[PDB]
């Protein structure tokens, strides 16, 4: 049956993902709980008026000690330390891990010592012992017993893996790269300020600012016959959203722009029906906002050198798409859950 | 006598100040030593290196704990808290306090019981007991003994206070209003993320932001006179640095829109050279970038509606400008030293 | 009954109507012919997709000489002359003026030579024998046959105008001076090229640039009352829409704060309904995207200097708002049509 | 000889030109006229003072057809048609053509028609018979008897040549691909209005926009061994100024990265001074800004994956570093002339 459900962090990712489970046709997941370093008062408005996902349209009333919307009540605490938070007498199944602070097993796993059996983190986990998953991609994998910490990747990694997955499954991937054109995130400096990345110090909104990013690596997680095999590095520039991809691999099996065009295509059609969106159209980065979809082929930027050298661009919404599959993951584990 | 300074908090405007300094023909000052929150290669980094002010021509070099420029060592230390700081030992006269979060005469004095014997909050005073200068508004009412605890008010403030003077003190000020197009500065937040103002919660390079400014207020404490007769509010845009001051004051002797512009020149010639810069030229935010004065009148922009009723438009580099002044203040507390 | 619409220029405002339009709950008009200077292909897209805007959700369908929205189709033309337009044999009623090119009463007059009896400059109207209407201020002044080239006058003194009237209608305007901040438009360069002004010559996105505004003087064409007793200057920021305008007047009867704003709600209530827009909640720029009124007022920014000098600022959607009043100005000289 | 030069069209290329021409050391060109479609005041603004090279330091007057620069005169006019000019009776050796409307052979031989013996384009050239070079590339291929008309390529191009020679003469480039991450242009439209790439009519600031480059193409013609080797894709991003191409290359000798950034590098102190810049500090796009290289290579991006599939990402100050090399290939033309 149903699964009950918190988020740690009501940030981007996290305001995102409530939106999204709202808009959501079917479910299985009932929010209950939520948890921010910021009183009730900063969360019913933040949520509301999003500079960039526009004003949510929804009926939204809070207190000192809960919000609710749509008459569902939620509540609201205020733990920066998870192990102090009321997930067993809140009888909380799977906790949503949105903070970016609890990305170990271990920290996440606190969420595991106050009472809740499972934890989706959203963001590449780091260390050993969490259980990673791309929806479209490595979701098939998915055993409730594997891991009671999992983690959903990276909004880049989500619109890489599939990609790769269905230029792999058909040509045959030997190597490649990739870099990607990211809009600024929280984790860079509006001005120059102090960052342990030297770069990421620097004003974001007037900068091309070069950063590492784990994607390309992260994709062997989810398709370990890729291991090793793809490198890459990301570009943040001042836009406030929406992302892109640009991947080239040496394939194996020699073929032209129409073909990869057209298995990209099927694929959005059949196997990676919600997964990868395909646009034929001459369109910008800001026409991708709200897109459900964790890539979008660019299909008129798609490239193939002397046979068997394949470029393709995909988009992304690196806040929304990205929620909409945390969205799914949950649901998946709560279908799955033995 | 010559004064040894330390600097609190190695920031925008701990550096200007530092790149300030070196440029200066002359000084009482010595700066000796440097508190910053990162390790000593960041902050060599970030002072060659600056988004906004380019390259710093000098010879900088750096170790594990100390940063060179142009010979003059300077000590780095890397602690949170001020009352650790090794002040009475390394005979610290003036400490330069740039954090932004020892604001209080209390928080501030931190340094004192540390063992430095004058602390130089560069931005406002928060309380009772700090006092408060704008060079060439009241730097004649400095006095050694007055403060341990001194402020150079805020770049809005040093702005607008040199233009209130002689507007004031030409035409007689009744009453006014300001409004600061500023752009956006560190307290601001980089995307939508939580904050005491939900208006500087919202993402500063995609909005214009209004958040209060306790600016006009201010300028009483420099202005005594304008005790009670102006308010103000900020409105945050999309730029990095230089804003400007939009200033309506109803004023006593009637007047006319070449007799003000006459008057403000004649001052940026006289009394206020070096603090007011009169530009007569249809110049725009960016040709302002490293400008030495405090505020810059906008000639054209001047208007005076039915004898009484004046607007004045006066840009300042919001960072630049004011950490001239931070010197200024400092040169100014040693050569008043006792 | 019903009137026959032509739009000329299919631009911002040109888009931005035709959506309002398309939004309408009910109508007097049928929009029937679009003239841009572009091929349809070119139109029917820039409509659809809007980095503004978002999506238009709608059926769009196009081809060499038509496009077609909802059912409805028009009709595409592309003459960079007016007086070669099919005006006549269209039996077009009404032209929406919206290029930009055709502001004088002359030129807007050559859609009146083709063949069609009434024009709507979306534009302020320069030069004699233009009459211009403000919907909330002056169209109880409307009759069909004063004009048969008629102005909508600009964004800004829709903003404006109608915070005046009520200023003015609650405590009498003696004088005043008035500051916008500016979404960038068209009119600007993307980066420092020629231009008349040589300040809109400068990089619009990495400046606040100043310019003239025939605003404040304008609301004396709506409001005779204040003639002469309005000044004004607008200043351009990097966003790509919403402005603000900040009004400063001096007022007869004296008053406070809670009483002005009072005054606001209540015709934002009653005789401003739907023209202005009572804003209570610490909100910025993005929050007002798509809003329909044309002033909105931020109550918490409403400031009153000892009794009688008052200051409000109000937001506006420079494109959407304005081109709500446009449709609504077309409406009323299709129920008034003599 | 010492040859005498007008420009045509006193833009971003034609000013940055000027700039750049008299900073420099010695010269063998002298610059007499100058049309452009503004006034001599207009242009002597602009030219002393530019939102992203900040104040020209130098002594700057003008008069109604004249503009003086440090004591050399230069006459100007303006006619948008280059068959008007007198450019036979002032002896006009070479014309710098950079309004980007003469861009083939024969709308630039409009100049020769009207006097010139020679014309440079400030950009590729559209269709047969314009002679292509890249300084540091091909210019030992320059013979002044082989075309009237002349280009420089494009700054993308002036960009990747260099790193491409390199890169191929020590390991051997069988086929690649390439991305260039741009700062946005005067080609590209402030907010959404029509063009003839659809893409390009979108809002430059506030999208990462895609479009079609000639860059990878063109490279052949300046170094006949990589012709059909290497395709590329364009992203408009919101910056004014410096770009960065991302290179990737598949290659007959394998290598690591150690080695490629020792033969950059190696290239930079000899074969390519002034030509590549090295640069293995972690610096952001601003850093760039004022450099007078072409190719800036971001030694710690450089990439190779499994032996013989090479990244490089390399920046530019596409307007600035290009205009220097436009300055090279004129002076080059005056030492070669005959
Ligand atoms: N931004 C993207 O596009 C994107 C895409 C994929 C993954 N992610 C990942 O999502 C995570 C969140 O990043 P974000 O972009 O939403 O930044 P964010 O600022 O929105 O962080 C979200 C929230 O966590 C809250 N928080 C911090 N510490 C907390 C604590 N101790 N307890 C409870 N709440 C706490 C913060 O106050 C904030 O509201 C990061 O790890 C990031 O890497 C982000
Ligand atoms: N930016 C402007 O235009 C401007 C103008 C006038 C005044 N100010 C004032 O200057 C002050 C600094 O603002 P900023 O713009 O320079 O931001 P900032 O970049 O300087 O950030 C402040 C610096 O202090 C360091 N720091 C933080 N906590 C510390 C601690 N406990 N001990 C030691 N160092 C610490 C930070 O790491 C950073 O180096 C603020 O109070 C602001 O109001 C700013
Ligand atoms: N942008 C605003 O916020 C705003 C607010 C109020 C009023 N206005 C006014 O609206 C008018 C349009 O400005 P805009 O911002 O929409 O710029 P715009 O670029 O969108 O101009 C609209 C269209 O006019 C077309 N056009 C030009 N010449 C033409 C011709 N000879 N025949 C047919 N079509 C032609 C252009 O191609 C463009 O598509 C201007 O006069 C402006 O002052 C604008
Ligand atoms: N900006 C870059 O990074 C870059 C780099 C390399 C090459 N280029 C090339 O430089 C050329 C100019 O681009 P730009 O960036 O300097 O834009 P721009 O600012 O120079 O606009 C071009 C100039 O030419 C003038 N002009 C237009 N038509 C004219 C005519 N008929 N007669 C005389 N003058 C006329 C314009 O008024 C303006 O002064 C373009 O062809 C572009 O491809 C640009």
């Amino acid at each position: 049956m149903t699964i009950r459900v918190a988020i740690n962090g009501f940030g981007r990712i996290g305001r995102n993902f409530l939106r999204c489970w709202f808009g959501r046709q079917n479910t299985d997941l009932e929010v209950v709980a939520i948890n921010n370093t910021s009183d009730a008062r900063t969360a019913a408005h933040l949520l509301e008026y999003d500079s960039v996902l526009g004003r949510f349209n929804a009926d939204i009333s809070y207190d000192e000690n809960s919000i609710t919307v749509n008459g569902k009540t939620m509540k609201i605490v205020c733990d920066r330390n998870p192990l102090n938070l009321p997930w067993k007498e809140w009888d909380i199944d799977l906790v949503i891990e949105s903070t970016g602070v609890f990305v170990t097993a271990e920290g996440a796993s606190k969420h595991i010592q106050a009472g809740a059996k499972k934890v989706l983190i959203t963001a590449p986990g780091k260390g050993e012992g969490v259980g990673t998953y791309v929806i479209g991609v490595n979701d098939s994998e998915y055993r409730h017993e594997d891991f009671a910490v999992i983690s959903n990747a990276s909004c880049t990694t989500n619109c890489l893996a599939p990609v790769a997955k269905v230029l792999h499954d058909n040509f045959g991937i030997i190597k490649g790269t990739m870099t990607t054109t990211h809009s600024y995130t929280l984790d860079q400096r509006i001005l120059d300020a102090s960052h342990r990345d030297l770069r990421r110090a620097r004003a974001a909104a007037v900068n091309i600012v070069p950063t590492t990013t784990g994607a390309a690596k992260a994709v062997a997680l989810v398709i370990p016959e890729l291991k090793g095999k793809l490198n890459g590095i990301a570009l943040r520039v001042p836009t406030p959203n929406v992302s892109v991809v640009d991947l080239v691999v040496q394939v194996e099996k020699p073929t032209i722009t129409e073909q990869v065009n057209e298995v990209l295509q099927k694929a959005s059609q059949t196997t990676m029906k919600g997964i990868i969106k395909y646009s034929d159209l001459p369109l910008v980065s800001s026409d991708f906002r709200g897109t459900d979809e964790s890539s979008i082929v660019d299909s008129s930027l798609t490239l193939v050198m002397d046979g068997d050298l394949v470029k393709v661009i995909a988009w992304y919404d690196n806040e929304w798409g990205y929620s909409q599959r945390v969205v799914d993951l949950a649901e998946l584990a709560a279908r799955k859950w033995a």
